[PDB]
């Protein structure tokens, strides 16, 4: 099976930025790049749409997926399924965590290698398409990740 394509819509304070794709890994990652995908598409009836990134950290990463903490789809938190992949540049999508084995909904997007990661975090998708709007919502964070404006997913879903 190819592995899925699912995108998001970006809005700035409500205007819009564009649409980013990301290819999943599911063929390395079966179980977290479907947790990602389900939650982009709505279909266990709830998810990312309308969720907000709400820690950005210009020339590292942004991260959202928190949702009224966040939760999976296999119920609170699961596994760390492997570190197979690692963080080898900007457009790696990569699961937050708080320790071993607490996989929910949060998610970040590197602007940069952060190989510091490697063997802690779970890579299970990269950016296919507009990688230069992840770049444009990075200019809206700073030192300790606060935004000055609202960065959200306006709408998402699957592309193949
Ligand atoms: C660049 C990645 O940096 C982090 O992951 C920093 N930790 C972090 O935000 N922890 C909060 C958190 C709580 C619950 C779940 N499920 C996931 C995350």
């Amino acid at each position: 099976m190819v592995n899925p394509t699912v995108f998001f819509d970006i809005a700035v304070d409500g205007e819009p930025l564009g649409r980013v794709s990301f290819e999943l890994f599911a063929d390395k990652v079966p179980k977290t790049a479907e947790n990602f995908r389900a939650l982009s598409t709505g279909e266990k009836g709830f998810g990312y749409k309308g969720s907000c990134f709400h820690r950005i950290i210009p020339g590292f990463m942004c991260q959202g997926g928190a949702f009224t903490g966040g939760k999976s789809i296999y119920g609170e938190k699961f596994e760390d399924e492997n570190f197979i992949l690692k963080h080898t540049g900007p457009g790696i999508l990569s699961m937050a965590n708080a320790g071993p084995n607490t996989n929910g909904s949060q998610f970040f997007i590197c602007t940069a290698k952060t190989e510091w990661l490697d063997g802690k975090h779970v890579v299970f998708g990269k950016v296919k398409e507009g990688m230069n709007i992840v770049e444009a919502m990075e200019r809206f964070g700073s030192r300790n990740g606060k935004t000055s404006k609202k960065i959200t997913i306006a709408d998402c879903g699957q592309l193949e």
